[PDB]
RNA sequence: CACUGAC
RNA sequence: GUCAGUG
């Protein structure tokens, strides 16, 4: 389990990938509202993004908010700060990564 | 440098 | 070998 759930945001401008609280957090349909939480982290040239739940990925060990660079922490309103181990990461051998999906109104930082 | 996946 | 993820 050494990967993403979710495929690349794709950083084509020279603006870091950064989300309004409450926006950024990948639709996934197997997930519950408690579930909502998580961070991305950077990996053409362009400089890859990828999600990861709280408490699971390559920062684990990080609590929400925590400070980091190239870390941009995302919520939906009601969620739960608390680890998601119940969802993991990503075995690419046994699964496809989900097309990563934001919902209408989403606001995307220019070059993504 | 190492491990894994896909091709 | 190539691409990609992770350490």
């Amino acid at each position: 389990n050494t990967a993403s759930w979710f495929t690349a945001l794709t950083q084509h401008g020279k603006e870091d990938l950064k989300f309004p609280r409450g926006q950024g957090v990948p639709i996934n349909t197997n997930s519950s509202p408690d579930d909502q939480i998580g961070y991305y982290r950077r990996a053409d040239l362009s400089p890859r993004w990828y999600f990861y739940y709280l408490g699971t990925g390559p920062e684990a060990g990080l609590p929400y908010g925590a400070n980091k660079d190239g870390i941009i922490w995302v919520a939906t309103e009601g969620a739960l700060n608390t680890p998601k181990d119940h969802i993991g990461t990503r075995n690419p051998a046994n699964n496809a990564a989900i097309v990563l999906q934001l919902p209408q109104g989403t606001t995307l930082p220019k070059g993504f």
